[PDB]
């Protein structure tokens, strides 16, 4: 389904990649995206899919564009254009310096000191979930751990009832991996309609939860408006309900196939933070982008005002120019180069929370369930979009080889 090639785009730069359904998806989603890094593909290409847009395919270009907000604006950061135009989340839809005071507030509610404060609850929940699954000798990891672990931590931090999880999970899915069942705008509005009365309640009677803190925060010497609070809280919900969930599944899928990697971490758990970084590189999963603020020649390519450019965070660390043998998982790489949490002013506000959840998962799962595998004859399917993911991950193990703590 191909949009007519714009007059300014030369034909040798055309490469019709579909970010929502890449042709090589059966090989794994990262593998499917890595077709953009084969020798037949220029550094910067135009796809006619999804309305037509640029794709930067090398880490150097991706990093440069994320730094240059003057030319590459976050005002319209999603493909297709309809989604990007409807996108108004805070701080992501803002460029510097406007994003700054909102980002500071975001750091207050999902940043480091908050992680350090909730760390006991994070540890508690991982141990509880895993111990409950342990005697079963099987699970569907996506529904049984990857979802409830980070999502329940988020709902705890946000002071939201766990019964709202299915609905919010559906809406966030529609924004990052659309079904066709609803436009981005309709999904976004449903999320907003959920938040609107909660924000008003918590402006009236403030709590100490993330929503209360955002809704009662200060911007530019004045109170945050109910609208601004809604737009930021909406982003926090999307940010809290999708990426870590899907990332955990890619990592656990890998570990299920790699006993030697499991033992490295069990025997020398001080290597776990580096392993976290390497898995974040290899199983990177986000791809959003920017819109051109003006005509601009970038690496020899003429970009036009209003052109969209996908700058896949996923691709920087898979670029062989950034990491040798990029598809190999090597916990001992001297430098794990990646932009998995993004780059520039919008570098993920939740990255500390994400890392903690990952490192807790690695340690606590491998302690109790050191030996496990993918269920016999199970076909693991990945999905692709703004955030890529694992559809289902059936795991099996012999309970006799497990340990309670
Ligand atoms: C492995 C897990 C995660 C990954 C890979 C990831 C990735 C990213 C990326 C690539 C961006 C930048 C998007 C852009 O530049 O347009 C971003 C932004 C953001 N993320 Fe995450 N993230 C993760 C976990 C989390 C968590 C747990 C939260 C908690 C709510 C969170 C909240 C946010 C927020 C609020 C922003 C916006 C920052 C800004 O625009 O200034 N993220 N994330
Ligand atoms: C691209 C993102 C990962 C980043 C945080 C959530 C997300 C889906 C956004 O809308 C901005
Ligand atoms: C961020 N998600
Ligand atoms: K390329
Ligand atoms: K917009």
């Amino acid at each position: 389904n191909l949009a007519p090639l714009p007059p300014h785009v030369p034909e040798h730069l055309v490469f019709d990649f579909d970010m929502y359904n890449p042709s090589n998806l059966s090989a794994g989603v990262q593998e499917a995206w890595a077709v953009l890094q084969e020798s037949n593909v220029p550094d910067l290409v135009w796809t006619r899919c999804n309305g037509g847009h640029w794709i930067a395919t090398r880490g150097q270009l991706i990093r440069e564009a994320y730094e240059d907000y003057r030319h590459f604006s976050s005002e319209c950061p999603f493909i297709p254009r309809e989604a990007g135009e409807a996108y108004d989340f805070i701080p992501t839809s803002m460029d510097p310096p406007e994003q700054r005071q909102f980002r500071a507030l975001a750091n207050q509610v999902v940043g480091m000191p908050v992680v350090d404060k909730l760390e006991n609850r994070i540890q508690e929940l991982a141990c509880s979930l895993i111990e409950s699954l342990r005697p079963q000798g099987q699970c569907n990891f996506t529904e049984d751990y990857a979802e409830p672990f980070p999502i329940r931590i988020f709902m705890l931090l946000a002071g939201l009832p766990e019964e709202d999880i299915p609905h919010l999970g559906y809406l966030t899915d529609q924004m990052t991996r659309p079904d066709g069942s609803m436009t981005f705008a309709e999904a976004k509005e449903a999320l907003y309609d959920y938040l609107i009365p909660i924000i008003e309640q918590r402006r009236q009677k403030p709590g100490t939860d993330a929503i209360s803190i955002v809704a009662n925060g200060q911007v530019n010497g004045r109170p945050i408006t109910s609208d601004e609070a809604k737009r930021m809280c909406g982003l926090l919900l999307v940010g809290g309900l999708d990426t870590v969930v899907n990332f955990l599944s890619f990592s656990m899928e890998f570990l299920a196939k790699s006993p030697e990697h499991r033992q490295e971490l069990i025997e020398r758990p001080e290597r776990i933070p580096a392993a976290c970084e390497e898995l974040l590189r290899r199983f990177s999963l986000v791809a959003d982008g920017r819109i051109l603020t003006s005509d601009y020649e970038f690496h020899g390519v003429q970009l036009k005002k209003g052109d969209q450019i996908l700058l896949p965070q996923m691709l920087s660390g898979l670029d062989e120019r950034e990491n040798a043998a990029p598809m190999h998982v090597d916990f001992s790489r001297q430098k794990v180069s990646h932009t998995t949490f993004g780059h520039g002013s919008h570098l993920c506000a939740g990255q500390h929370l994400a890392r903690r959840e990952i490192i807790v998962t690695l340690k606590e799962w491998l302690t109790r369930i050191p030996d496990f595998s993918i269920a016999p004859g199970a076909q693991i399917q990945h999905k692709s979009g703004i955030v890529s993911g694992v559809q289902a991950l059936p795991l099996v193990w012999d309970p006799a080889t497990t340990k309670a703590v």
